[PDB]
């Protein structure tokens, strides 16, 4: 969906993202756009943010991903909107 060069920015996390990052299993302090949605979707995954019958529905509100995202729930398809809600959080490099 997204470009591949997209998906293929280096980025800088800002502490509030990077906190999220690291207690998924992340260990370092430079990412590509690709490894920052391979971890939120770890977290999504491991603290069950979906909703049970629609299951591209997240909810998140309360919670870290929530003050990171500014938004309560949110389908995972929209991708360009999660972008946009990612680059908000942290730094291109
Ligand atoms: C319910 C749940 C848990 C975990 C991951 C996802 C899920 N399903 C899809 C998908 O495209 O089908 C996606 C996705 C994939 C590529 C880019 C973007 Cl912006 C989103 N995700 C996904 C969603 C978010 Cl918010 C963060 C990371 C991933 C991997 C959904």
């Amino acid at each position: 969906q997204i470009p591949a060069s997209e998906q293929e920015t280096l980025v800088r996390p800002k502490p509030e993202l990077l906190k999220l990052l690291k207690s998924v299993g992340a260990q370092k302090d430079t990412y590509t756009m690709k490894e920052v949605l391979f971890y939120l979707g770890q977290y999504i995954m491991t603290k069950r943010l979906y909703d049970e019958k629609q299951q591209h529905i997240v909810y998140c509100s309360n919670d870290l991903l929530g003050d990171l995202f500014g938004v309560p729930s949110f389908s995972v398809k929209e991708h360009r909107k999660i972008y946009t809600m990612i680059y908000r959080n942290l730094v291109v490099v």
